[PDB]
């Protein structure tokens, strides 16, 4: 039961700085206003 407990530590341990690599490509990348993007955003948007 305890090196189920230790994987659910890193397993929370590598998804927060997961969460942390998203957040931070969201602001450069994507549906963020930036450029013009004709018509494309729809690709980027449904990969995010």
């Amino acid at each position: 039961q305890a090196i189920y407990l230790k994987e659910l530590k890193q397993s929370i341990k590598d998804f927060t700085n997961q969460v942390s690599i998203f957040r931070r490509d969201y602001e450069k990348n994507g549906p963020m206003v930036e450029g013009i993007s004709p018509a494309e955003a729809m690709e980027r948007l449904r990969r995010f």
